[PDB]
């Protein structure tokens, strides 16, 4: 499953370089060159979506327990619920990503940094799942970084 692979590579980098302040230098599988600028992207907006949404995503977090992997998993009843309803666009997409990161990042804070990539796996088969046609129809991450591009 080549988006999954392909998502999962993008979430993964992302949430781990947040949580840890250190850029990941092992190399990309294929299409690395389209998964590089959506990395790109996302630190360039993403970042500023933790920002400009830090109230309601710290109120998330908030009620969020997330003791162990099953924890893990059980997020993902709510990740599809608020998710799947409502408008799909980019915006939503990266605002999922945003708050994945922003929920890495506390992770890392109380000694849990372990549970970050079962927390990426979660998001990205949440994404692929339940977005993978409109996914396809706007040509994936080519399509995310064409969106945020300029
Ligand atoms: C119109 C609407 N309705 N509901 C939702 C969700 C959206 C939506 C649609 C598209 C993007 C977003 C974002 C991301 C922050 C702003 O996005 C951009 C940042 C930088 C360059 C851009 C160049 C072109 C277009 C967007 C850009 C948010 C958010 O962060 O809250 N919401 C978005
Ligand atoms: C409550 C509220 N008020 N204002 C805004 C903005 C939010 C908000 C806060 C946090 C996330 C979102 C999302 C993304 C869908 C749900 O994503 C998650 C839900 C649960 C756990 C998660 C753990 C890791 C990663 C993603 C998770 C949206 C949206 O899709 O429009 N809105 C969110």
């Amino acid at each position: 499953d080549e988006l999954y692979r392909q998502s999962l590579e993008i979430i993964s980098r992302y949430l781990r370089e947040q949580a840890t302040g250190a850029k990941d230098t092992k190399p990309m599988g294929r299409s690395g060159a389209t998964s590089r600028k959506a990395l790109e992207t996302l630190r360039r907006v993403g970042d500023g979506v933790q920002r400009n949404h830090e109230t309601a995503f710290q109120g998330m977090l908030r009620k969020l327990d997330i003791k162990n992997e099953d924890d893990v998993k059980s997020l993902s009843r709510v990740m599809i619920h608020v998710f799947s309803d409502g408008v799909t666009n980019w915006g939503r997409i990266v605002t999922l990503i945003s708050f994945g990161a922003f929920v890495a990042k506390h992770l890392k804070t109380i000694n849990q940094e372990s549970c970050i990539e079962p927390l990426a796996e979660s998001i990205t088969d949440v994404l692929v799942r339940t977005k993978r046609d409109w996914l396809v129809k706007q040509r994936g991450w080519d399509g995310f970084v064409e969106f945020f591009h300029v």
